């Protein structure tokens, strides 16, 4: 497990999901969290702060709306006041059909955000060599560059996040720092299972309803795939990649929370996507 | 040359650039184009003014592709008018040594929307009359290729990002319009020797290559009248649903389909920029035009 003892991470968007799993993984490893969100006082970026401490890290929530600028200033200047450094900063229809203002909304919700946080918080990362820049999306390069991802405004949010990676593993490299861009798989979020009727603690009772949902993992498992970037010395080995959260725990040997593996793009195009049943026999 | 007579197309933001000159060659084919852009009575009337000449129909319909209402008036009008769209071409656009927390985010932003979300409501407003019969062709252009942008930092930040993405939207409408026979690409122009690169460079296109020796590596540029006439062989191939989902290039379609720049030449931009410029080596044409 990676000793993150001593360093500064923020998670932007820590309330539920990936990013409340990342945050609190972090913390597990040692790490002081801010936690950034706009839902607050439990599903609320105060749980996830109060979460990373209980993990055995130290979670600070900082409300920040990621739309205005200001707020994201202001963020900045907090983690350089408090820290004075920042070791890990984490991020069935036509387009015709859709629904315009909602799509235009979605892509500046998932693109805009990442731009405004970037441009107010990389000052801080590149202050000293080290840093390493996450930014969370749906799917790998390998996977996206060939399957159209649900709608045309989810798509390109999630490609336009593939690229930041990319760009800003080009910006950061002559400071020594690093950026990639990961994927979780298929994870049982707290939405995911509720609307499957289920708990984490018995899961399996859906696959009678979903079968392929046999390759799901829990939010942890991105978490740890993280944190063993964050604690990699020559984690500067990935910069400019896109990477998910199974290809690093083969790489690593991290385990999901209940000790398996699961390698959730190779599984969609290998087996669902190629007609098979459903069986997670290799892949988790 | 394409035969493109009786086809109706559109360009949108095609006051200058690129866009003037694909809606040029397309009327030289024998289009009706409709012509949009902000810029009114340099103007986007003077687009359609060309057109016409050329020996197309040029209809200029001002536009602010960033207000829906606007772009869905514009494509009542096509219908109105035409009753169908054949072709659709996007060209709507808005710091080269900067990172992206020295940029000006306000700028940067606004470069994003301008560049990305006009395209969008391009697609939502004007695609249904384009896929209501087989045939159609969407060209979303773009600047470089995938091949080439893949392994280059393109400018800056938010530069990088709305060309990328741009990219990704032909593969995205290839997708959607598939069932529809529609095809969808993503084409980018070489070096064109714009009206203001030209007047940047101090020189007309009579004499452009006086600017040689400011700039050496000029020598691989093109006018605009090239990824005209790539657009038009697109238009004008039968089988253009085989270039589906692709990135493309106006020197690439220089080589399959056999157009010629105006000079009688057939630039290849982006392989002379990473075989020649940045491979070191001195700039020398030979070879690429």
């Amino acid at each position: 497990a990676p000793d993150l003892r001593g360093k500064i991470a923020l998670v932007a968007g820590a309330t539920r999901g990936a990013g409340r799993a990342i945050a609190v993984q972090l913390g597990a490893a040692g790490a002081t969290v801010y936690v950034t969100g706009r839902t607050t006082r439990s599903e609320t970026i105060e749980e996830t702060a109060e979460l990373v401490t209980e993990a055995g890290g130290t979670g600070i929530a900082v409300p920040t709306d990621h739309l205005v600028p200001e707020q994201v200033r202001a963020l900045a200047d907090r983690v350089d006041t408090e820290q004075g450094r920042l070791d890990v900063l984490v991020n069935d229809k036509k387009v015709w059909e859709h629904d315009l203002d909602a799509g235009l909304r979605l892509m500046r919700l998932g693109v805009d955000t990442h731009a405004i946080s970037s441009h107010f918080l990389l000052p801080l990362l590149v202050r000293r060599p080290g840093g390493l820049v996450v930014e969370m999306t749906d799917g790998t390069a390998a996977y996206n560059g060939s399957h159209y991802r649900n709608s045309y405004f989810y798509d390109l949010v999630k490609n336009s996040v593939l690229r930041m990676g990319y760009v800003l593993a080009h910006e950061l490299e002559p400071y020594g720092g690093t950026a990639v861009t990961l994927t979780p798989g298929w994870m049982r979020s707290e939405m995911m299972l509720e609307t499957l009727g289920v708990t984490e603690e018995n899961w399996r009772d859906a696959l009678t309803e979903v079968p392929h949902f046999c390759i799901s993992e829990s939010p942890s498992y991105v978490g740890r795939a993280v944190a063993a970037l964050a604690g990699d010395a020559d984690v500067a080995r990935w910069n400019g990649q896109s990477v998910s959260s199974g290809q690093l725990a083969q790489e690593y040997g991290f385990t999901d929370l209940d000790g398996s593996r699961p390698d959730c793009w190779r599984y969609l195009v290998e087996v669902q996507e190629a007609g098979k049943p459903a069986d997670p026999s290799g892949y988790r």
